[PDB]
């Protein structure tokens, strides 16, 4: 009687008031009978002639696409982003053109390293991306729920996902690549306080903070910059589960946090974020005490604080999924003029990734996908052909640049914003840039002793599970940033290890 | 010059009266200098943020697609069939309906054996597909330039295949492996003759036949079958190159049949096709004196006539020849009610293979992509989902039947012609069956002695190449069709032996 | 401290006292250091000439295949078949040939509607996969956890998965979809009684039987042919676990059968099951109360008594998962010579459906991946080319058949048999094929008080949740196999809808 | 009395020495009964669906193709190795130079450009000239052509370039209008069409031409120490052109004939050698060279900058099958072992991620798995697993996340790449009016005489003579810039075809 148990028959009651339409093939052939199958003779073999099975079933023996290497859990949905106040000043987008504009959204919340068929209420980081549709082509803000992550360099990526994922022989969870990998490397101290506190585990996709948590580049008519940070806090109350209510959920709806964004975008309590922007000024970037584009360390709100700028509201329920939220993809190298890349290495990384897995997972030309298309911005290009070709593939224009023959023009009003650089072309060595002061600032500044015990009693129900070995160095890591950090997790160890 | 060599002046004087488009990314971000790399200085290296140039290129090293494993080098038109007689008695086909009823098609000539780069005007069967539009779905006539074929069941057509490509070792054209299969399977005596005959180079694909060389099955209202032949042959004339004429040609210009149907078309030449049938009753069936569904034999006319149906027209040259030709798939399944199979072996097999093939060259929804739609049909059914899934994926409709929730329904106004078979199920050997009777018809009366003389000459040309004893069982064949048929070859390769 | 928790730290105790490998690329380069990428500069952007970043990224960007239509979640181990009785009277396979005959064969088991991510001690079939890698090539016996089925006609089977898995809409598992195809399928009612008993949750792969659920056709040396069914009951002892018990370990470890069978392999504790086979002669089978070949049927075992056979031993876990379990693919159509198929319609329909289903999910060359391939078998035919093709692709042998170049040859013992069937070619009903028959005897006769309790109010938990009207229709066909069976559900349906 | 390529199927069953026949079998093995008749219901009647055997063969004929490559699509392909006959250590430290007589697996694949899978070989077109080397520090692919240039300097160009050379995207026809509107508008391709429209533009065959690197690369030794050199494989059987009349009747008689005559030469024992050298510019140098060096358009002159030869090539082996050896070979400039790196050559740039990112396309993701891929002299070991069609042991339960403390492979300092120190704004600089015309003015004045201007000239016009004449005109004020003569020639031909 929820609207989400109710859906086939609301679609009903539509066909009702019609008839039924004809079953027809792929080819559009109708059907006389889809219920039995060509045999000659009640009891005799199958033939090849009846092509309605085959048709069929060769279409669903092809229904499985490869899920996302990351994120595959999630739910998505559509709405808006308005803008409510004028940060025309830091950038010349025009989705901040003016106060009062709307632009379309495609949002995807999901889960990490789950696959399609794990449990939504489980400790993980939160993805929050978004798709804004906007007339200078497509803008995806692929954030999720943090505003930091574990690493700083992106050829690090991989085996961080593989230490979370399964192991390889076993196909198990094994907590010995978690925090091997984890003890090994100190930089994730940060956003592994975060995981485990309360956070970790949102109360659905409504009761969290959306993050772009790197640092981004912004730019002006001018042609000046600033550096920013994208911040969308929720509307409706920073919410989260205890490890005993998701335990319970993970086994009772396993798809809580779908059934809990449909059945409230159908009743029409449509959730929203207040979307803000941090500034901090190229000058601010030379004193900044820490590195400006390292995704380990936050903006404190002191010195930059939150400049409000829009909202994102979402009103509609995907109609099919598959179509909507399966084949969605989210580029973080999207960014219309009047927005641009930090240097900041894991974001250069994601340039490349993004892209790179669209063409595996759905196709060469997985922009075309209906959902995924720049359907408010008039494309013409040289690119032609490719697997699942769509639309007219421009045509007859010709497909070489330059050319004599009207094709499309380049136009130097979104060219890119220069910066200077000057070093070697290596690999420069951040393992060892500050991994402990702004954690400790975390453990002591913004917890209370309620959460920093949750916080040690959560990192110490999984880390029990790890070799010795592996304890020692990770608690070695949790006493850099606090004495008590270590010792109240080394308490909890002593506790489970007999 | 000639519409073909025009083409981008003329885009340039529909179009490029107005201002040029904005060149975007994929995403429909607009592009500011789409002539340079960004390099870190003037001399610098590569930077990945130049997501610009690995949009473009990315799509780039992706439009390739396999090449049609047979008939990849053809040109595609499009048209409609128009109805002018009335065979309603034999089929209740709404592509029959009424006479002046009037059905787009789709239509894509190629050769067979040479891949995307090969020549037009070399000696090969000619492909001649047509995509009829119709209101029961798509229906696809997957015919070319002959009534008969070189074997009568479908598990040797991939050997005659191998045999007509290249030696998988050389890559090189290998008359050993043509005539050795040739000469193994004497039942390919009748499409070989026609084959090196003045038909197997036809003039361009406007002055030759079209054939559904198949016994196919014609069922009308009152679900009475009769068998039937498609024939359609050509308004502008029979018209054929000499041998020397098409060895010219493949050198001067190897897209001769692209660029003379393009033209022709173009210039308001539009050709044309008189459709026919062959009608044979199910006790005909028992009475001919072969196998009537034996691919490799005609129906004599003077015991079944031609009998007129319509006509077909081609009078639109494709607008991107990728999307509308290369991507064009036609099924021999695919046949609308009051049109089915016979038990052709052939058919029978063809009927998995084209389907098959096409969710590998173009993928699993390729039924998807414009030309393949049937778009004059309304396809609702049970399949969902599937790569590139380019529709609404049919929305939030109960993707399961039988339901009780309004979805589409079986109409049983569509069901099939039953009909009773006799025998044990098992491999009927159809080797020996006659080879030589209607080959002999072939030689002594529908050939004058100028083309046997032209014709045992061109064979001569090709088994000259291939081993003595290859020779020596190819000569024991076509001595069998006729005595003056196996001399003469052998008289002209003594000649070329020495 | 159990085997899969310390498969790491076993690996590396083999390392030990090996210098470790040189950390290479794809192509074998080595790298220098693969945790920082290359920029311009300590904080500069991105550089494409890091060739190592690309080169991993790109790799992780793809690791990812899709997952199985169906039976996604799973778990895979290696043993051994051995012959214990003479069954040569019924079967000249070499794979029964003697007894005490040893028989390499790789077991995958899963779950059926739940996909990757999903939990193993569910209410579900259990797929139980044997593949025999024969000398007369491989043999796929793909069976599961109960000897029939919730349908009898393929054609159904998209449907059925369709009702199982997620609403269309909303992505959520939906229990009027679920019920309303059982309810309007009473063909359902036997497996959905076994389904809904103690049977349905296993306690692990170990605790439970194998069938191979279909009737097949043995055939001897002298021709004779029998119908037979597959039974290979657990030594281990069947053992179920309750709901509650399933309930609470689908949220402790959703993995639960994986880790199972891998640490009982790895103590030593190696699983078995006792291969039996029933015998059906053909005059048996026109005699047989019901038909032989309708997969809703068992057949009673005091007219077709169990006959051993021989033994599955499985006694060696998978080394890597996803190249050993993930990437095996059963198909029911590989069956040697003593071995064929029934005109069991369903398996008829499986014939086709499992090499097209690998051919996508897996590639056009699966059967070249080690674990699919038939290592004690020499592949020798006409086959060619193909994606990804890896061995020598047969070299230079003659790929054309027949020739006159020594390439393999038919061998004609290994050809089929040949039954004459009757009747017309069209699709018969088999809805109302006696639904209720052995249904009833599974309730009165199999089961004690306690079990019909458990099975009513298992039944009732989920149709609970159905609407009214398909409760009712639902009751309504259990009534139908029982007054006592359909009023316990309906009086247990009323207490929940109140 | 055939040449050997004839024969192959005879040569084949022979090499059988009276052996017996291989047992025909379905894909997973099973002995296949009767494979020359399809099940039916009677004599006359329709197929059966269990007829697994016809099935089992026909789908997989339905997958034999794959996707061409998108450039030098035809070609042909032999193996062998290269031997080092000089010490070049003081420039490199790679093994495959390691000491004088060290020998390394080779396999190369020739190919023209522009055509697809079935066009004619002796087409003019430059000549693909691509080497695998299998070291014991992996592969090294020198992927090459036959000329020392290319038509443009900045890869963003590459694209409209190769669809300027393919077909009309609505008529599929070849089209003088897209090419000599691209070649008119970007006046840097002068240099490299002079070459593809002289006598080097039809070679005869692949055993009658030069290999070349083209771009400038980076040795580094032992030391740590850099020069940008240029690779060179001359051939040992001397320059031998087609002409315009020879080739134009080959393209008809024999398509194949490249394909067919390395094969031949081969398997008659006259294995074609190409003599290995390198041009060598110091980093003083490459600071006073007067253009850019990185320049893809511009020629070292050997004057300058001599040849210092390294070893040899040798081609002594035919493929055994076409398809798994030559059709699904892979090439990626970015298989390069330490000693070998990358210049800031920015069309070497671009082609760091081309090749790798289509062979995941035409190939697929695991495509270094395929056999004549495989770095088979190296020891794969890293932290990659899994993707479709995965074939080895996906390395076992070897740990698969970096850094671990279980033992897994391991960075090694000795093989990090070579720093060099760039400055300058982050930002789209550009090329276009880089030096057109000075080097194509010597190639047009010396390295021709006047026999064969007159021929570079002809086949200039005999194909622009197709273009509308306002690209036929700003094509000429080009060919005028390299020289008056190269201009006035082209258009006293041109005004004969007119009219
Ligand atoms: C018309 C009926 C059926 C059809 C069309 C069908 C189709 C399929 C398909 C497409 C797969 C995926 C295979 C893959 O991607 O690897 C699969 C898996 C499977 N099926 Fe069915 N199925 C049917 C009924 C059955 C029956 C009757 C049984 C057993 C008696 C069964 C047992 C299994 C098992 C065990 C697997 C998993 C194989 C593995 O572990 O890789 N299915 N089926």
């Amino acid at each position: 009687r929820d609207p989400a148990s109710d859906q086939m028959q609301h679609w009903k009651e539509q066909r009702a008031a019609q008839k039924a339409d004809v079953l027809t093939t792929g080819a559009g052939n109708p059907v006389g009978d889809k219920l039995n199958v060509i045999t000659v003779g009640p009891r005799g073999p199958l033939l090849v002639q009846d092509v309605v099975f085959t048709d069929e079933m060769a279409h669903f023996d092809r229904e499985r696409i490869p899920e996302r290497v990351v994120h595959a859990k999630g739910a998505g949905a559509f709405g808006y982003f308005e803008v409510t106040h004028d940060i025309t000043k830091y950038s010349k987008a025009k989705v901040f053109e003016h106060i009062g504009k709307k632009t379309p959204i495609a949002v995807r919340f999901s889960t990490v390293a789950g696959e399609s068929g794990s449990a939504d209420t489980v400790r993980d980081p939160r993805g929050f991306a978004v798709k804004f549709y906007t007339e200078d082509g497509n803008w995806d803000l692929v954030g999720n729920n943090t505003p930091i992550f574990f690493i700083r360099d992106p050829i690090l990526f991989p085996s961080f996902i593989h230490s979370q994922k399964r192991n390889p022989q076993t196909h198990l969870k094994d907590p010995d690549m978690v925090w091997d990998f984890w003890s090994l490397r100190p930089e994730s101290l940060h956003q592994v306080s975060f995981l485990f506190s309360d956070r970790g585990i949102p109360d659905g996709h409504r009761h969290m903070n959306g993050y772009g948590s790197h640092t981004f580049k912004l730019v002006n008519a001018n042609g000046e910059a600033v550096y920013c940070k994208f911040h969308y806090k929720t509307d409706q109350g920073i919410k989260n589960l205890s490890v005993e209510d998701a335990a319970r959920l993970s086994q009772e709806d396993p798809d809580y946090g779908i059934r809990d964004l449909f059945n409230a975008i159908a009743t029409g309590k449509y959730p929203s974020w207040t979307f803000y922007i941090q500034v901090m000024t190229f000058n601010q970037a030379e004193t900044f005490p820490f590195n400006p584009f390292d995704l380990t360390k936050v903006w404190p709100h002191k010195d930059y604080p939150l400049i409000p700028v829009g909202k994102l509201v979402l009103n509609r329920n995907p109609v099919n999924y598959f179509a909507e939220v399966e084949q969605i993809a989210f580029d973080p190298s999207n960014m219309p003029p009047g927005i641009e890349a930090s240097p900041d290495k894991m974001l250069q990384g994601r340039l490349f990734a993004y892209p790179d897995t669209h063409r595996h997972r759905l196709g060469p030309n997985y922009l075309h996908i209906p959902v995924n298309c720049p359907y408010r911005a008039r494309v013409a290009n040289y690119q032609r052909d490719g697997p699942m070709c769509m639309q007219d593939n421009q045509g007859g224009a010709p497909n070489y640049y330059p050319n004599s023959f009207g094709a499309p023009e380049q136009q130097p009003s979104a060219l890119e914003h220069s910066i200077q650089y000057s070093g070697e072309v290596r690999r420069f060595n951040t393992a060892n840039d500050d991994n402990v002061t702004q954690v400790r600032a975390f453990y002591v500044n913004v917890l209370n002793e309620e959460q920093r015990k949750r916080l040690c009693e959560n990192i110490a129900g999984h880390l029990k599970d790890a070799q010795i070995f592996i304890q020692k160095k990770a608690v070695k890591n949790f006493t850099e940033v606090h004495p008590d950090y270590g010792s109240h997790i080394q308490a909890l160890l002593d506790k489970y290890n007999a």
